[PDB]
């Protein structure tokens, strides 16, 4: 498929066209889409990626180029059929993480670097990035191409709001350093850019002093209105003396009754006590607020009084607070333990038809009514459902990443993640029907359900997703990837 002229050049020494190489680059975490590339590119340096992109961009037959991080995509976004998959991990040679601890401390990290490896390096200097995804085995460039949301995003914004600068290889093959003050149009496009404007090869990440330990809590609710009121109180300016991390989970009645006998967080005794709570008024769903209070040797003496003062302000079910006290690393890397349990049960390397939505606060109770109370009330899917609010004023609307736009008056929106697993491959159509039912319900009810980690097969879906930002995106695309070579699996510019 690829031009014959490629194989006579220097870049071809880092090309692998064998079946074993291309098959590894053919699938992703979702395990639903298979499309092998013509070749895998193993760059030594980011300059090699630039030479590959320039060659394609100036070629008589331009081929697609897709950077692949950890392949933690589920809709074939990192796939390049008819083209080349760039193994980003190949750049991991020599020092690829540089901390400047000396004004404000920062960490320079290769786009291929795992957040887990960034954390290890910054902790040696007692520093850490401020915002984390729940899963640390994801690349820096991979999460920054989306936004990177987690429990600290309500305070500091997404990971894209915690970046000082980027090194980007554009779709023309040009290596550009960009920030808020230099090449700012490229900087803004790339953050939440879905790899459409260039490959992130470096990110300068914002740092803060690292905590020592975490007081980690889970608070159970049966009433969604009380649960949402408390989450909104917890992310508000009122609560300087609150949690550093705020998340939430939705547990359907059957997933607790017919689910595992214990989990890494909950003991068998905890789950039986929760089974009683969930059956109290017939079968009902449990909503959990998950909070975390960071502390060091200096704040260790006031943390117990701080936790008591905060919890006394909340309205979780009496007798249903759950507490852990762990190191900062144990907390940030908590999902490693969950993956370990899933892997031993053969429940990890299975299909993941995942759906992530951004729902305006004004419609969160209507969303809950049609989705958890009507659609999923008697459903028993494997996996987890996340639900937590965020603050719009911590997001930069000049960046590509989309937040809901219907309520300009309202600073709050909710992230709702349907992280289901098909324990049997033939369960995929059932989870895909649930995905479609939630989206159809949003359209039918007039709920502005903006996708996070979006996927659309046609440009009409993407135009609806980008809304008032679409013309700016199309213009930026013509400027930075005119031949539409980059990350074609996104299916925005076919
Ligand atoms: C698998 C998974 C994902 C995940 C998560 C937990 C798990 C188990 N938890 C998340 C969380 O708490 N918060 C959040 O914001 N996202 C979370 N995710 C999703 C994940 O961040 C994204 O899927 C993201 O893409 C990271 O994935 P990864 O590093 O594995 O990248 P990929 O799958 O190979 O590629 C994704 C797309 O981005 C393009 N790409 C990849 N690297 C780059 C660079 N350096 N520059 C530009 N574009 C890049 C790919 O081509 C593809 O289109
Ligand atoms: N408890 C967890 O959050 C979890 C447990 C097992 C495997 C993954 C986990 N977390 C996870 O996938 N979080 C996530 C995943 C995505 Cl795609 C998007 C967002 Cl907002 C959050």
């Amino acid at each position: 498929g690829l031009p014959g002229d490629l194989f006579g050049l220097g870049i071809a020494s880092r090309i692998r066209t064998d079946s074993n190489s291309t098959a590894k680059a053919a699938t992703d975490f979702g395990q639903m889409v298979r499309a092998a590339p013509e070749a895998v590119f193993h760059p030594a340096t980011p300059a090699d990626i630039a030479a590959l992109v320039r060659f394609s961009a100036t070629s008589a037959a331009p081929f697609p180029v897709a950077p692949r991080g950890q392949g933690h995509s589920w809709r074939g976004q990192a796939l390049a059929p008819g083209g080349v998959v760039v193994d980003m991990g190949s750049l991991g040679r020599g020092p690829r993480i540089n901390v400047s601890a000396a004004a404000e401390p920062f960490v320079d990290a290769g786009g291929e670097q795992l957040w887990v490896d960034v954390l290890r390096a910054t902790l040696r200097h007692g520093l850490a990035p401020r915002v984390w995804t729940d899963y640390l085995r994801l690349t820096v460039g991979g999460t920054l191409s989306n936004a990177g949301i987690g429990g600290q995003a309500f305070r500091h914004g997404p990971q894209i709001a915690n970046v000082h600068e980027l090194d980007v290889v554009t779709g023309t093959g040009e290596m550009v350093t960009c920030s808020m003050d230099v090449n700012s149009d490229l900087f803004m496009a790339a953050l939440g850019g879905l790899g459409q404007f260039g490959v992130i090869t470096r990110a300068r990440i914002r740092l803060e002093p690292a905590p020592k330990r975490v007081r980690w809590v889970r608070l159970a609710y049966t009433d969604v209105a009380t649960f949402t009121k408390d989450q909104e109180f917890l992310i508000s300016n009122r609560t300087q003396v609150g949690f550093d991390y705020v998340e939430g989970q939705v547990q359907l009645n059957r997933s607790l009754v017919e689910g595992p006998k214990s989990t890494p967080f909950f003991s068998g005794a905890d789950l039986a006590r929760l089974a009683g709570l969930a059956s109290r008024t017939g079968p009902t769903a449990i909503y959990y607020i998950e909070g975390a209070m960071y502390y060091t040797e200096d704040t260790a003496i006031s943390v117990d009084k701080k936790m008591k003062a905060l919890l006394d302000q909340l309205s979780f079910e009496p007798g249903f607070p759950f507490t852990k006290d762990v190191t900062f690393v144990q907390f940030l890397d908590r999902v490693r333990e969950e993956e370990r349990v899933l892997r031993s049960a053969g429940a990890w390397e299975v299909p993941h038809p995942w759906l992530n939505l951004f729902v305006p606060r004004s419609r969160i109770l209507d969303f809950d009514d049609g989705v958890f109370k009507a659609l999923l009330k008697d459903a028993n899917p494997a996996g987890i459902i996340l639900m937590y609010p965020m603050n719009k004023d911590r997001w930069d609307d000049r960046m590509t990443a989309m937040t809901p736009a219907t309520d300009d008056d309202d600073n709050v929106f909710y992230a709702v993640s349907f992280l289901w697993s098909a324990l049997s491959a033939d369960d995929v159509p059932q989870l895909e029907r649930w995905n479609k039912a939630v989206l159809d319900f949003c359209d039918r009810s007039g709920i502005e359900c903006k996708q996070y980690l979006p996927h659309y097969t046609s440009q009409d879906g993407w135009r609806r997703h980008f809304g008032a930002k679409w013309s700016r995106i199309a213009e930026l695309k013509a400027r930075y990837d005119p031949r539409a070579l980059l990350s074609p699996g996104q299916r925005i510019f076919p």
